[PDB]
């Protein structure tokens, strides 16, 4: 409250971690599908169904811009991609399964450099 703060945890470090977390997501071999936007055009359904599309290299931009405040919005908007892969895509097709796989692969790194 107003004059009684916590213990400064230092984040000085978090936007080069989340850097190097997004770069090992970017070179996984499963990452195909989350590569670049999903084409509104050619996808008959993402427009509609999918609220808010979300992808590697948007975050990339994203996260070099200054558009992150915290490590936190940061993790929000990887989930997010695999959310919406989850919504559109059945558990058992190739896109489904690189979903589920590189959600569990960032989560590992998110808990090894942060928790």
């Amino acid at each position: 409250s107003m004059s009684v703060k916590k213990p400064k945890r230092d984040d000085s470090k978090d936007l080069a971690l989340c850097s190097m977390i997004l770069t090992e997501m970017e070179t996984h071999e499963d990452a195909w599908p989350f590569l670049l936007p999903v084409n509104l055009k050619l996808v008959p359904g993402y427009k509609k169904v999918i609220k808010k599309p979300m992808d590697f290299s948007t975050i990339r931009e994203k996260l070099s811009s200054g558009q992150y405040p915290n490590l936190e919005t940061f993790a929000l908007d990887v989930r997010l991609v695999f959310d919406n892969c989850e919504t559109f895509n059945e558990d058992d097709s190739d896109i489904g399964r690189a979903g589920h796989n590189m959600r569990k692969y960032f989560e590992k790194k998110w808990t090894d450099t942060f928790k």
